[PDB]
Order: structure tokens, then C-alpha cells, then sequence
């Protein structure tokens, strides 16, 4: 047959199941990938950052696609309506099915619009180390204990036949969406299996200073590389493959309950009094905290669209239980800066660090403590905090003590503001 390939988060040709039924099934396969104006324009929720690496990673992938004598089709507009005006004509129609209520919805719509045009619409699970039949727990290692003896699949590349539209615009109408890039990223698989490569401690992983880390995150989430390639490629390391299953669980989390994308996970949550004071709000979003650690962390991520998994919970913990602001306003900043940004990844970890989903301890962190312990040599603070630059890492580990030119001396007393958050929560 003559059909359709539409890339949307798999942004890659190797070990993609949609796209592999999609070559062995159909005589020619058109690749397509669709500018959306819901995600594109206009969208409270996104990253520029996030876009940049898209687009270039998008970019990556018409390379590999002329080398095979073809190149991506880009069209614009909502899926479905691109589908209706279009594709009317075409065979098939094959992709990755996703997880949120967008992507749900999206598909729908697009599989009414092929049924009433004689169009067989496939889609396939790509996203996801575990099939989410398998899911139905209450907590991660619940999850991971039961899911982890299950046999993932492995990587595979179906040989076929790429074709093209004339009609369709090419990857350089992209180029509009591009405004600003990472200085840390540069997108595509080939960025990517070059991370996957590095050999790092990841024992050490929570020292910002230190480079622990794989920085794979937005590889994964736009799909240079598949999950079962990751997974592959480090089996032998369990630290690396049980937190990769972290993606898998906060996904059909939030899959089984779609809910979490505006409310609690725990629902009676729900009626909490955030103070949600707008000023510390925004001295929290510019690093003008009086906490060192929390205002390093704020601004690396707003000038890199990144912050390893340490920073992330401190910085999220500090706006929701110190300056007790509503975690879904943290929530949709990140989804703001974030290179890597995962609606239900970003969500399932904002309510647990909130204590309002998986995680049901109400879980506490020490500024200073936490500070000094994962960057002893203040490297990191000195990095990004340029107030900070000179001044000693024993001064700054007890900034509060003092007060340097230029850097805001703490905005609370986190002590007391834990203390009141947390018998308000005890209160509901
Ligand atoms: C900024 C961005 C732009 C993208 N543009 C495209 C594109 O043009 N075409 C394409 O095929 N794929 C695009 N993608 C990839 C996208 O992840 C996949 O298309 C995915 O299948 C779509 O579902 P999503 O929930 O990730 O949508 P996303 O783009 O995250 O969001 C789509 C819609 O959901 C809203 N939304 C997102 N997060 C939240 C939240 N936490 N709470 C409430 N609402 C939220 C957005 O505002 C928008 O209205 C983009 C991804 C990002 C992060
Ligand atoms: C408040 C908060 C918001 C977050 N938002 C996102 C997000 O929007 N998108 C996103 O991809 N990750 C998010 N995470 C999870 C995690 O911080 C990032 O996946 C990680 O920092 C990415 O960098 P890395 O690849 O170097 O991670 P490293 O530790 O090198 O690698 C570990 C890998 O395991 C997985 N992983 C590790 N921690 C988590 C976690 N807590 N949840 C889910 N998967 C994990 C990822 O694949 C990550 O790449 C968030 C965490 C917190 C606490």
C-alpha cells in the first residue's frame, strides 16, 4: 500500500515499532511530521528550549532521511485537520500512540477522519519500556519488582521503502520555531548515543558540581534514541536501568489517571490554601532566593533548560513547602524552561516532592544541610551564582549569617514555613 508515517515524539529512524510495521507492511512509506499551532503557538506550557531541540533533532532526521533518498514531509495545522485536508487519499496512516489527554484526544479525531475516508489508521506503543497492561500499582518499587522480571523488547529496523510528497513545505519552515537553543544541547541521535556513552559514577550523580549525569533526558523524550536502546545498551548498570523505569511509571501513572494534568493524584489534596504570595513566586523563578543551592539551581535552569535530579526536587521543594506556593505553578514553569519537558514525568514528580501523589510521606529537605552536602566546594553555586563568586564556600554554606553585596539575604526562615505548610496539610 501507499502510506503514512507520522512522527511526533520518536524523532528517529532506528528501532521505532510504528515505523517498522509501517516499512514491512506498505509498499511506500512518507515520512511526515506535523507543525501543530496547539503546541507551537500560543502554548502556556511550552519550553523554547525544548523546541530548539526538537526542531534541531528534527532536523537530524531529514538528514537521515535524504540519505535514503527521501526527506521529511512537513505540513501546519491541528493533526486532525491536516489529516482531513491532505492525506484524504492514502492507504494507511501509521504512529506511536501516547499517553496524555492531548495525544488521546488528538488521536481520536484523526481516527474519525480516517474511518469516514476509507483510511486504516495503526498505532503502536513505542514510548514505553513495559506494555501498560502490565500496569496497576500503588507505588514505584511496587511497580519495578513486578514489571523488571518481564523481558524488554529488543531494538529492531525494518528495511522498506521511504517515498515523498511533492506538495508538502521541507524542514526549513521549521526554522521560524527556533528562538533560542540550549548552549548545553544540540539535539539529534547522534548528540544523543554519544551521551549514552560517556562513563560517568553514577554513584556520584547528585553532586552538581561533578558531571554524573547522562544528560539523556530530552534524547529520551523526543526519541533520537529508543527507551529499549537505552536499556539495552546500560543493562548491566541497575542504578541507570531502575530510574530509566521511572519514566514508564509516572507516564501510564498519569495514562490510568488523567486527573493529575489540574488536581492532586490524592484528590482531598485539593483543598489546600496555597498562599501562593506572587513575590516569592517570582523571586523564586530569578534565583533571588536568599538559598545559595536554590538559586544556583533556578538559574542554571533558565539559562540551560536543564538541572540534574538533586537540584530539581530542592528547588521544587523550597517553592512548595517553604514558600508554600501551588505546585502546579512551579509545575507549568518548568514545563516553561525544561529542555527535556514531560507532562506526565514533570507532573508525577511535582506531586510527589508536593506530597500529594505517589510518595505519601510528607517529606522534608534542609536547605543549608542538603547545600552543603552535594556541592561542599560551593563549585556549583559559584557557577551560576555571580553575587557568590568570590565569597568562600564556609561563608556561603552559612550566607544566612552574613549578608554579601549584591545577594539577597534569605526571603524565610524555611524552618518555620515547613512547619506551618505541613500542619496546614495535616489540617486538610
Ligand atoms: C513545546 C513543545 C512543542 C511541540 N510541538 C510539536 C508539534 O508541533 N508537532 C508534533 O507532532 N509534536 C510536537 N511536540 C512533541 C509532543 O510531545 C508530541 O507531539 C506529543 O505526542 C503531544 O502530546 P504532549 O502532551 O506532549 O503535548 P505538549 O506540546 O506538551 O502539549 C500540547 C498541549 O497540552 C498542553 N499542556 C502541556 N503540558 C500541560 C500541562 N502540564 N498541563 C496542562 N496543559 C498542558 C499544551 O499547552 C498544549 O495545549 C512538542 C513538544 C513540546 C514540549
Ligand atoms: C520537580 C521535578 C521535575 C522533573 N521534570 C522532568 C521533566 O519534565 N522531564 C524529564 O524528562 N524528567 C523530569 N524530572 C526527572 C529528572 O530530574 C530528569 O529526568 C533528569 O534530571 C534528567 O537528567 P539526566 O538525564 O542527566 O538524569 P540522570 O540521573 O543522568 O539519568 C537518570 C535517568 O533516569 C530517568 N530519571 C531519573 N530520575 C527521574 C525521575 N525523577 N523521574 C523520571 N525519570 C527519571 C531519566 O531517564 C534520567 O535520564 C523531574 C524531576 C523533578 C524532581
Amino acid at each position: 500500500m501507499d502510506c503514512i508515517f507520522i512522527f511526533r515524539r520518536d524523532l528517529r529512524l532506528e528501532d521505532n515499532t510504528g515505523l517498522n510495521y509501517a516499512l514491512s507492511e506498505c509498499d511506500r512509506v512518507i515520512p511526515v511530521f506535523i507543525a501543530d499551532p496547539r503546541q507551537l503557538i500560543n502554548n502556556p506550557y511550552k519550553s523554547e528550549f525544548a523546541v530548539s531541540f526538537m526542531i534541531n533533532s528534527l532536523l537530524e532526521l531529514d538528514d537521515e532521511l535524504r540519505k535514503k533518498g527521501s526527506r521529511l514531509n512537513v505540513f501546519f495545522g491541528e493533526a486532525e485537520k491536516v489529516v482531513s485536508r491532505f492525506f484524504n487519499k492514502v492507504d494507511a496512516i501509521y504512529v506511536n500512540e501516547d499517553y496524555t489527554p492531548f495525544s488521546i484526544s488528538r488521536d481520536e479525531k484523526i481516527r474519525k477522519v480516517c474511518e469516514e475516508n476509507g483510511i486504516e489508521f495503526k498505532a503502536y506503543e513505542d514510548y514505553l519500556l513495559t506494555p501498560k497492561s502490565l500496569f496497576h500499582h500503588r507505588n514505584f518499587t511496587s511497580f519495578y519488582n513486578e514489571v523488571s522480571k518481564v523481558k524488554v523488547r529488543e531494538p529492531e529496523t525494518m528495511e522498506g521503502s521511504f517515498d515523498v510528497t511533492d506538495s508538502s513545505m521541507n524542514v526549513d519552515f521549521l526554522l521560524t520555531f527556533k528562538k533560542i537553543e540550549s548552549p548545553l544541547f544540540r539535539g539529534g541521535r547522534r548528540e544523543g548515543l554519544y551521551l549514552l556513552h560517556r562513563n560517568v559514577d553514577f554513584r556520584r550523580r547528585d553532586y552538581p558540581a561533578e558531571n554524573n549525569n547522562y544528560r539523556l533526558s530530552p534524547h529520551l523524550k523526543f526519541g533520537t534514541i529508543s527507551m529499549r536502546e537505552a536499556y539495552y545498551t546500560q543493562k548491566g548498570k541497575e542504578e541507570f536501568v531502575r530510574e530509566l523505569y521511572w519514566r514508564d511509571f509516572f507516564t501510564l501513572l498519569a495514562y490510568y489517571n488523567p486527573h493529575v494534568f489540574g488536581h492532586c493524584y490524592r484528590r482531598e489534596y485539593d483543598n489546600i490554601s496555597w498562599e501562593n504570595n506572587e513575590s516569592y513566586f517570582e523571586a523564586w523563578k530569578e534565583g533571588r532566593t536568599g538559598y545559595p543551592i536554590i538559586d544556583a539551581g533556578m538559574r542554571m535552569l533558565n539559562s540551560t533548560g536543564y538541572i540534574n535530579g538533586r537540584v530539581r526536587m530542592l528547588v521544587a521543594f523550597f517553592l512548595v513547602k517553604v514558600l508554600f506556593v501551588d505546585w502546579r505553578w512551579g509545575e507549568r514553569y518548568f514545563a516553561t524552561k525544561l529542555v527535556d519537558y514531560d507532562p506526565a514525568i514533570n507532573n508525577g514528580n511535582w506531586q510527589w516532592i508536593a506530597s500529594t501523589g505517589v510518595d505519601y510521606m510528607f517529606r522534608v529537605f534542609n536547605p543549608w544541610k542538603q547545600q552543603e552536602k552535594f556541592d561542599p566546594e560551593a563549585k556549583f553555586i559559584k557557577e551560576w551564582v555571580e553575587e557568590l563568586k568570590d565569597v568562600p564556600p564556609s561563608i556561603i554554606h552559612s550566607i544566612y549569617k552574613t549578608k554579601v553585596p549584591g545577594y539577597p539575604s534569605p526571603i524565610v526562615n524555611w524552618l518555620e514555613r515547613v512547619n506551618y505548610v505541613k500542619s496546614e496539610y495535616k489540617n486538610v
